[PDB]
């Protein structure tokens, strides 16, 4: 990744990446978005500041159940600690926190033959909404002090580079125990909803990238990524 597409402003660069052909190792970025969305088409309030941007994979190439999230998660808070020098943690099995906030959420679709990524960092943004307020925050709010979005994401592109090549020619089995100790609520009761309901302590992560939720008749594990961790 060194080739970037910088636009001022558009509805979602996820959307973008749906009707045009770009190739492999570009970025498309986005200072602003009037139309961004979740996992599961929720609002993403993307405003000034803000950093949002996508790329291509290969559907051919990843695996992108559980373990590609993961490893993306994990490009970024190793990218966010060396430039901040502040700790991350990962919430399995998509997304970046400090604490109890969300600083960065990953997102994946599939669009006719396209491995579409989305990656969403709160870097600069000075007003945040209260309806997000309780469980987000960003950069600036956390180091009292502003940070260059394009120094800040091309060490998010270099990790990611990086981490995606050793995954290729390697295995998860390279990140699986970075990823497992990062892992926000790990020994904690926690709750997982979404296509079923499974409630235990997270007792750790399993080598195909799976959650290991200690319930009641013994240790699950979890596979689909339809489901959303919480704390309980
Ligand atoms: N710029 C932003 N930074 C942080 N969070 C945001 C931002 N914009 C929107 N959000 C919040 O993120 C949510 C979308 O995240 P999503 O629903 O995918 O999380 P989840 O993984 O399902 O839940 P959990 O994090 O509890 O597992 C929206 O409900 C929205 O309130
Ligand atoms: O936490 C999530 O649910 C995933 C959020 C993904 C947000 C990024 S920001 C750039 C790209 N375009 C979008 O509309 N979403 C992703």
């Amino acid at each position: 990744f060194k080739n970037l597409i910088w636009l001022k402003e558009v509805d979602s660069t996820q959307e973008r990446l749906k009707e045009w052909n770009v190739s492999y190792g570009t970025a498309l970025v986005a200072d602003r978005q009037t139309k961004g969305r979740g996992r599961l088409g929720r609002k993403w309030l993307s405003q000034e500041g803000g950093l949002y941007f996508s790329f291509l994979l290969n559907p051919k190439e990843f695996e992108n159940l559980l373990q590609l999230p993961l490893v993306l998660g994990l490009s970024v808070s190793e990218a966010l600690e060396e430039i901040t020098e502040i700790p991350f943690s990962l919430k399995w099995p998509n997304d970046v926190y400090f604490q109890e906030k969300k600083v960065s959420g990953v997102l994946r679709e599939l669009s006719k033959d396209k491995l579409i990524v989305g990656i969403g960092i709160n870097v600069n943004q000075r007003e945040i909404p209260e309806e997000i307020k309780d469980r987000a925050t960003t950069l600036y709010e956390i180091t009292g002090k502003d940070w260059d979005r394009k120094e800040v994401l091309l060490k998010v592109l270099k990790r990611i580079s990086e981490n995606l090549k050793k995954f290729k020619e390697k295995s998860f089995k390279e990140f699986k125990g970075k990823i497992e100790s990062k892992m926000l609520y790990l020994g904690e009761e926690v709750k997982l909803l979404g296509e079923g309901k499974i409630t235990g302590k997270l007792v750790g992560l399993s080598e195909k990238g799976g959650a290991l939720i200690l319930t009641e008749e013994g240790i699950k594990e979890i596979l689909s990524g339809e489901f959303s961790l919480r704390r309980s």
